[PDB]
């Protein structure tokens, strides 16, 4: 037969390790030859696995790339003017090997001389803790950042808001250095010359910096890069933790306020502003002098039309550009990939084609911001939000080797459960035992004994456009680490290779095969079940947890809550009534005739809009582009989903707002827009007429 | 048999007749018990004509009223403050007749005194005319202004941005009197008293003003009045021409620039400031103390269950809500609505029902600003979205007897020639006759021989949000007189009665019935045609069109096109394309085999979704609410569609911008956004994969 387990069955982890092999030799930096050819050989091999048409669609959008004359670096500089000590100008090349040395994509020019303030995690509450509590002012000094927690371009918006001249940000060994594990090329350790490279814009959800709403192809009008969208007006450099300590051995000032504010290297971490009497009069000085150019980047998008549904389309999409070699970070998502379509290929060539349309995308351009995925999104909106059944991402398939990870509309539960328990698991000492047993022990439910964690989905990756722009069911899911938001040691730095993976993450690629089974059994079931594989009910389970807990974090404020008349009744009425709803049309969907190809797809539209119901046209406050009511990008971490954002956004800090009236009428303007939104989305699924 | 034949026969002049008698013997204000009374006595007779589902919506929303004790009007006002003329407070009422006086909806309160400055018409061109040409000076003047032409409302806004500080707008008999015919009550002319009521906010597209965006239920949040939508900060007031003779006689100043400034009544129609100099000190005085209110409306909508997609709508809507009796505005239409819905209903009874699903809809407010329909569509925007396939308004049946006026989307051009073609004209000397005969030869094409004349759709009625916000194909039909934008004499007045039509318009009422046949005709093909019933080639002709014409705009400015580089070339690609694709389209569309629903359905969403694609989801500038690419309501006259409005809008007086650069990049920016948006709409009908 031609079903799942012959897909399944036709993956093949040998086919994986060589992909990845061929897809890791030399750098794929976006905008770069190196990456159009290998976009080209993709074009070509999906052809010849069997596509029915394989497209590159092009864009000229902005980039960044340090000037190859003129390098970046960090000084200690004297009195006198004399750079007593300066950073590394590249990462020592591992054994045996066009490297872009490390440097802050969208970084502007400067110069920037003063004395450091060190913020830990450049977080909004350690800035809260700097200005509030220390009463250290970081207007006009240099600030010094360790990488983790959250997104590195909230670290800087956070550092350009409290007044800072440039950002210097680097690896601490506490959060990139596991205990007892050797640095590369001996482990998977991070060693002392290592740096993360990494885009500092915030573009919220825009794409190409010059073109948001609209592709930049061959005639788009282009903003003025003074006017582009979530440039940094501050300088910001990365660097390792032998620079690092040479940076932070001298500071000042006032002691870190606490442990949590301390790193594993043998330095005071005091947050200064400056260093220590003997050498109060050095300062720290920045060179940075990368440019930003509008440049071409590619996307491979692969077609393998439905047999039945050809206008409905299930997308399976994660970037080929990487910032160096890509070992982990995209290519062993992208060999995933390549073997899900040389699978799906095979299936066709005998015959067979799926009930609704697969599109399969190689993005470019994701580490500078989403920009290829979101780019072909704004080109193709129109198609994709009607026509659009669910995006499942494939960016880096391992980040460890410990469980499975996975970020998923509620929508989707019910297929992971399902599938995860059809799997074996890789594990070991859980042989002969389903991934989803391995998966649910390793990491628990917080909410529920005997089901495993599934996380909210922000940003961070090509889901972005379709999950929070345009309201296109989602999903994720990887191999990780028992850190969440920090990356693996190795992350975006020249040592992640092809032998990183082969050696110390994956020799067997028996968890990227596990991988393949996840990523291409979902896009299988939703591309194949009869019945689209989404159960509305799980909508209404995670929306009451919800609710209770934003209205929890209002009830911090009785006080407010009296004066101001403020009540989540309304939102709590709309989860109630979904609820209500949800459970009448599963009965429904049990029972409807299951004859009739009209209501089966009537029954199909309402499934495949109910996502797209949570959308609303005005999108949230100031973030134009983040237009999902249930779920966005945390305002203080990208990487992060928040939920009721909106609600969310309104209550954080609200005891410091200088107008309360003001502060808790907007509290209850975004309770109404919840409510409303989560009553219209339960009338979608109420009967047609 | 049950085919459109049947459901046309079954329609009667006669019932019309009683219908239209018994909704305009008392008046039916919005927001008032007798209008209410008349929306239960709807639902109730619509439950008993056969409807599926008969429901009131309601919702509570922003409204102007006059004080009943406080009346407003207007004086000349000598030096010692004694008032020596008092305009009317109230229009005599007709023979044998709650009745709300005169006012202008909205208002604010006030009670300037000052000087006139006469400004014909209040239009963009007359304020250009007296600022530029004349160097005459609104600012802290009284500006009186002759109803027609444009939307009352955009007169108001012209006046605010001239610097008036109060507005009269009164009826000439140039625009309200037609020669050698007798005022009312013994002909359907406006006699001296009468008065045209009217709302002057300009919403562009918000409805009700506290809650744009959401629906105004109940536990909506509003804004405060100060932050309310398109409210006027100048008091206004409507006056008939016996009251304006007497504030026109006097005035003093500049002569009239030309004839086209002068109106009927016997005066110099001298634009001032202020009057002849015996008079030089007497002023003019307004007293306006209307109050805004919210108040609760109600919309009638019924159900009447497809057959075969009920998930498909096609809406019949119009409003019920009168200034007084609305013995044309509304009931002329809302009787023809109720004929039809009986209709629909004998046919149902009898075992039939339609292949898609009809709704009908007896909208309330609508002469507050679109406000029942407004509101209803941001309630159920995500249901109509995806399932909405038409909307057919249905306002007054009637405004003359001469010929029929249909505005309507090129997608409905095809359907109202055929429809047309099938139909019996109803005029004198064309007995035997097709309406398209009838209607060709009284309305010939500006562009065609042998074709009507079809308008474009602007605002002005219950469709704008369908159309201009969510991207609804949307069509409307009437009888007119042979001042298209002006009104018929008793527009809006107290003497628009039963007896203004049963004696002057239609005594046998064919005109209505003709009416009746158009709107169900349409409504009929559309719900039931098996292919939906629009032709994408009729948007290519016209788009062509367009794109010559905003050419044709922008090459009166050679020098600036050569200095900007500015071209028309993507528009005209993306132009080209649209054609090419909708003729291998409507290919397909012939050839498809015709066994295949699923085939038929992907056909049927191309089309429904083909007026969808003009939609941008960031709207037009700084009109959020206005959506489509392809026209707009024009910015200086809501009543008039504008095609490329943001290119339109882009070059409208570019000549007069202070900077040319900046003026010129956002006429590319908007030829851009239009380029790509009829090339991503032609893609909808590309095959889907
Ligand atoms: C969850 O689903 C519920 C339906 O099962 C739905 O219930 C509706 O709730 C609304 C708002 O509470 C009800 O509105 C009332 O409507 C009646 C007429 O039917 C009005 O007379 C009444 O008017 C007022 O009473 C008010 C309250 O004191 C007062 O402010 C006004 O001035 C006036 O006196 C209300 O407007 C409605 O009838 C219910 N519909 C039903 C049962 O069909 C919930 O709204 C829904 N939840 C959400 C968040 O949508
Ligand atoms: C109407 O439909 C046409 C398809 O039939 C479509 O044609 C496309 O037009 C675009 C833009 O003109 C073409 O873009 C070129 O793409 C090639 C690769 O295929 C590029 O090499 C080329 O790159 C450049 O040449 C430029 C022009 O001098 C220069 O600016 C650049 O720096 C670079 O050297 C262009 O990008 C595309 O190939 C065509 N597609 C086809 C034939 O399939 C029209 O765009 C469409 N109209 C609209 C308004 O969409
Ligand atoms: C990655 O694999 C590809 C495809 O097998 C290799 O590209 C082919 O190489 C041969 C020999 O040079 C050429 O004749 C073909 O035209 C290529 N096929 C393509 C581009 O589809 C490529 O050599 C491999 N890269 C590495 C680093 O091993
Ligand atoms: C850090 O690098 C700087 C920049 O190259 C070095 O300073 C330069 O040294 C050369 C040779 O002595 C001078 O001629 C240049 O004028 C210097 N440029 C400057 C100061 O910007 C500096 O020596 C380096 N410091 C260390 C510790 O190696
Ligand atoms: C996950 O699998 C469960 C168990 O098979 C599926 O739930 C069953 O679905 C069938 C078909 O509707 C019902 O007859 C059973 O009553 C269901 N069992 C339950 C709810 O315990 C469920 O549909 C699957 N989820 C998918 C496919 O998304
Ligand atoms: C308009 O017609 C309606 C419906 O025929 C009339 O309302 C009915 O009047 C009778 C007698 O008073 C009542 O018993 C019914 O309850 C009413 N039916 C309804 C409301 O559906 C109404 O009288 C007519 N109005 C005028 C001005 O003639
Ligand atoms: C226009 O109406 C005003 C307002 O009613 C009249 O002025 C009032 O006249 C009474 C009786 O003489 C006075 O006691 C009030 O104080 C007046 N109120 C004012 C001036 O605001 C005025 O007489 C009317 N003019 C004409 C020509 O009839
Ligand atoms: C208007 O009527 C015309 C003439 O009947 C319809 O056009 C014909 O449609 C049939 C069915 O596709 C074709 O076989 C003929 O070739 C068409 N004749 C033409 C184009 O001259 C047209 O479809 C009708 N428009 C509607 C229903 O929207
Ligand atoms: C890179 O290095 C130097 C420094 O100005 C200069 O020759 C060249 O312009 C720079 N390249 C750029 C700015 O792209
Ligand atoms: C921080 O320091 C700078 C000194 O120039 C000053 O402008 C800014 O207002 C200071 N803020 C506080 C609260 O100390
Ligand atoms: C892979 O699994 C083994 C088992 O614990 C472990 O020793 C090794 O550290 C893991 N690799 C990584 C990179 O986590
Ligand atoms: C109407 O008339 C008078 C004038 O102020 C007053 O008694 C009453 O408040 C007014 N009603 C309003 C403002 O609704
Ligand atoms: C119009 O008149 C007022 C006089 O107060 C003035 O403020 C305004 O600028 C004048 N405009 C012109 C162009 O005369
Ligand atoms: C109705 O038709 C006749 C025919 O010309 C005409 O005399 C009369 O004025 C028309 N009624 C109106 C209101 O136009
Ligand atoms: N995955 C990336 C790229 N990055 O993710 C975003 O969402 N924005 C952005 O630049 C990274 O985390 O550096
Ligand atoms: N049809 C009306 C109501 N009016 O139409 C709009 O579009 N806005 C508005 O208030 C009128 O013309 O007075
Ligand atoms: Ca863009
Ligand atoms: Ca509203
Ligand atoms: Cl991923
Ligand atoms: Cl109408
Ligand atoms: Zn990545
Ligand atoms: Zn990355
Ligand atoms: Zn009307
Ligand atoms: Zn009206």
């Amino acid at each position: 037969k031609h079903n799942m387990k012959a897909f399944l069955d036709e993956l093949k982890a040998e086919n994986i390790k060589k992909f990845l092999y061929n897809f890791t030799q030399i750098p794929h930096l976006a905008g770069t030859e190196q990456n159009f050819q290998l976009a080209k050989q993709i074009q070509s091999q999906w052809k010849e696995f069997g596509l029915d048409s394989v497209e590159l669609a092009h864009y000229d959008v902005l980039l960044s790339y340090p000037n190859k004359t003129h390098p970046n670096y960090i000084s200690i500089i004297n009195e006198d003017g004399n750079e007593i000590f300066n950073t590394s100008l590249f990462e020592p090349p591992p054994p045996g090997y066009d490297i872009v040395p490390p440097f802050s994509a969208f970084s502007p020019q400067g110069m920037p001389e003063g004395d450091l303030v060190y913020v830990n995690y450049a977080r909004t509450e350690d800035f809260f803790k700097l200005e509030r509590d220390m009463k250290i002012n970081c207007s006009g000094k240099i600030v010094i950042a360790r990488y983790g927690k959250v997104f590195r371009g909230n670290k800087v918006k956070n550092a350009q808001l409290a007044g800072a001249k440039g950002v210097i940000l680097y690896s601490d060994p506490a959060d990139y250095f596991a205990p007892g594990v050797k640095s590369y090329p001996d482990g998977w350790n991070l060693p002392g010359g290592g740096v993360q490279r990494g885009n500092i814009l915030n573009l919220n959800g825009a794409g190409d910096p010059l073109t948001p709403g609209y592709p930049a192809n061959e005639y788009a009008y282009r903003r003025g890069i003074a006017e582009a969208v979530g440039l940094p007006s501050i300088p910001v450099h990365p660097i390792g933790y032998y620079d690092a300590q040479k940076l932070l051995e001298k500071m000042g000032g006032s002691a870190p306020p606490d442990s949590s504010w301390r790193g594993s290297l043998k330095v005071p971490y005091n947050v200064g502003p400056g260093f220590t009497g003997n050498f109060s009069t050095q300062k720290v000085k920045m060179h940075i002098h990368s440019t930003n150019e509008v440049t071409r980047i590619y996307n491979v998008i692969g077609t393998l039309r439905g047999a039945v549904e050809p206008d409905r389309y299930v997308i399976l999409g994660g970037h080929r550009d990487s910032w160096v070699f890509g070992g982990i970070d995209p290519q062993s998502g992208a060999a995933v990939v390549h073997e899900i379509v040389r699978s799906f290929g095979t299936l066709k060539k005998e015959g067979w084609r799926p009930r609704r349309t697969i599109l399969f995308a190689s993005w470019d351009a994701e580490e500078f911001g989403l920009l290829g995925s979101t780019e072909w999104a704004e080109e193709n909106s129109r198609l994709l939000q009607e026509r659009g059944v669910a995006y499942i991402n494939a960016d880096s398939s391992i980040e460890g080797n410990y469980t499975l990870r996975v970020d998923c509309t509620p929508l989707m539960y019910s297929l992971v459960h399902n599938l995860t328990k059809e799997l074996k698991s890789p594990d070991e000492g859980f042989e002969g035992k389903s991934l989803y047993e391995s998966w649910t022990k390793k990491s628990p439910s917080p909410e529920f004994s005997g089901m495993p964690r599934i996380s909210k989905l922000g940003s961070g990756n090509d889901f972005e456009v379709f999950f929070q722009r345009l309201g296109i069911a989602s999903g994720r899911a990887r191999y990780t680490k028992n850190n969440k938001f920090s990356g693996y040691p190795l992350y975006h730095s020249v040592y992640e290779t092809y032998e990183l993976v082969e050696k110390f993450y994956d020799p067997m690629f028996k968890y990227h095969l596990t991988v393949a089974q996840v990523r291409g059994g979902m896009v299988f079931e939703l591309a194949n079940s009869i019945v689209l594989p989404f159960d509305c009910r799980d909508y209404a389970v995670v929306l009451r947890k919800y609710a209770d807990k934003i209205y929890s974090i209002s009830m911090k404020h009785p006080q407010e809550m009296k004066t101001y008349s403020v009540s989540f009744d309304s939102l709590f009425s709309a989860v109630k009534n979904f609820t209500e709803i949800a459970s009448k049309f599963s009965e429904r969907l049990q029972d409807f005739d299951k004859s009739n190809p009209i209501v089966l797809r009537m029954m199909n539209d309402q499934l495949m809009f109910l996502e797209r119901a949570f959308i609303d046209p005005l999108g949230l406050p100031d973030r134009p582009f983040y237009r999902h009511v249930i779920y966005a990008p945390s305002s203080h971490n990208k990487y992060a989903g928040e939920s009721f954002p909106g609600i969310y956004d309104a209550l954080f800090d609200i005891e410091s707002k200088v107008d309360p009236s003001k502060a808790w009428g907007e509290v209850k303007r975004q309770i109404y827009v919840a409510a409303f939104t989560v009553q219209a989305a339960a009338e979608t699924l109420s009967e047609v007429a």
